[PDB]
């Protein structure tokens, strides 16, 4: 259920932590063993009257593929008087994200069929999520996980009523600045932030840069800097000149300024450097060897 | 100053109880030192190499300028190595939470006057420690001035005094960034607006612009003229001290030694009662 707010007995059960951060645990479904990732913050009893409203707002899609599967929001409740318990269950990826991806690699860098493959994903699983009317609102290289399976998948923790943003007094902070179209930053020209499907393609071509040089651009500044350039700057450029003309079209493709202008999902599905990929199977393959070896 | 290799593992010295709150960077929780029992707090940061400067500093500042009664006291660092290693920043623990707790678990959000005259000048002492330092704070809001079981009250959390931006709630106008102030360009005033906010905060249990979405609270605060209370019902001296706080140029603000010698803040007769309200509010709440 999607449209509940249930306590995980019987339905789902942490095992343990893997980072604090809001705090993600390794899980499982107690009928049948599956592995699942668990986001758990504390909710006031004010805040669970909010996402009941959030949860109204909710749009439905099916699964697939280049999506993290979303399983639900659940309610573990305590004593009287103290903060309850939010769970957010997702599908368990264990080979990480693309960001340790590009930082368990030697010069931090990625193959450009590497990067091109990994997009492609990306903007599948993007195009799934547009054409049912939601934005994903966090696109970015930790974002973005592998299977044991060379599989890429996009992080759901409910992303269409964003719940995972929306309380627990993380909710009023601003955040990573890096991955942001200009027009989600409130600015001299933008006092109204809108959101809009295209906002997720400037992401997109940041984590590109991301994958090709281990970076976002503007990351040696202080993150309120960043924030003030990002709508200010032109859009940002690869460093290397090393980089395929297709590459950096594409790059240039998703980094138009003004989002009005902006190519849609589809359109970018397209596009030479994400459409045309021959050695794909191979590069499919190398990436499992990648995987294996970062095991051992 | 201090070097991570040199550290020790936290093993038989400090063990971890539960997780009490968060840092700018890092899980803090309650602590305890093993042989004593007694307790501390711990902040838990994960030593990766792009935040491994980060934590270096945090060490340092908290080491050097906690001296004094209204900063939480350092205590050491150590690290519980793993390849992603912990250290772990051990302090003071202040047991009764934050002041943004205990306007939330008041009746009707809202302190005294007389609390808010106490709490703001011990905030305004510590900042003076760090300011004769050379230190500015930078993030001075209700989530990071403690209470300890005694009603003392400490500063915490060096974290911005040296990727992610955190609460915009609390910041001075002149620390963010737009056409006229391109380069953010502030001093240790910055902090003494963040004391105002927190003295509304306390008044009224919530910063302004609360109600607005943090991105929106950025773009409005350099705008917007100085934030004023809601209620008619506060003395004279309390507006007026919300008003030195909150000079929107910060160039005619006062300085930290010229709000402590602001009426509010200087003449308060029934501190000593105060002290013991405080204490005994924090025992009912426990
Ligand atoms: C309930 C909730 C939180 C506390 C608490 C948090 C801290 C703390 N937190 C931080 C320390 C350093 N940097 C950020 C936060 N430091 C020292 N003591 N303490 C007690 C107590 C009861
Ligand atoms: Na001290």
């Amino acid at each position: 259920d999607l449209s509940s707010l249930r306590d995980p007995a019987g339905i789902f059960e942490l095992v343990e932590v893997v980072g604090n951060g809001g705090q993600v645990y390794k899980g499982r479904h107690v009928k049948t063993g599956q592995l699942a990732a668990i986001k758990v913050m504390d909710v006031t009893e004010d805040e669970e009257e909010e996402i009941k409203l959030e949860i109204n707002m909710l749009k439905k899609y099916s699964h697939h593929r280049n999506i993290a599967t979303y399983y639900g929001a659940f309610i573990k409740k305590s004593p009287p008087g103290h903060d309850d318990q939010l769970w957010l269950v997702m599908e368990f990826c264990g080979a990480g994200s693309i960001t340790d991806l590009v930082k368990n690699t030697k010069g931090n860098t990625l193959k450009e069929d590497w990067i091109a493959y990994i997009s492609r994903e990306i903007l599948r699983g993007l195009a799934h999520l547009h054409i049912h009317h939601v934005i994903h609102r966090d696109i970015k290289g930790q974002n973005v996980l592998l299977t044991e399976n060379a599989e890429v998948k996009l992080v759901d923790f409910g992303v269409s009523a964003q719940l995972d943003r929306t309380v627990g007094r993380r909710n009023t902070f601003i955040g990573t600045p890096y991955w942001m179209a200009p027009e989600v930053i409130a600015c001299d020209e933008n006092p109204d932030a809108t959101y809009d499907y295209r906002s997720d393609l400037w992401s997109c071509g940041i984590t590109a840069i991301e994958m090709a040089e281990g970076a976002p651009p503007l990351c040696d500044m202080h993150p309120m800097r960043a924030l003030f350039l990002i709508p200010r700057n032109p859009p940002p450029r690869l460093k290397s000149k090393k980089w395929s003309k297709k590459f950096f079209s594409f790059i240039e493709g998703c980094l138009v300024k003004n989002y009005m202008q902006r190519p849609s999902t589809e359109q970018l599905l397209k596009h030479p450097f994400i459409r045309d990929q021959p050695n794909e199977r191979q590069v499919r393959i190398q990436l499992k060897d990648h995987i294996d070896r970062t095991r051992k």
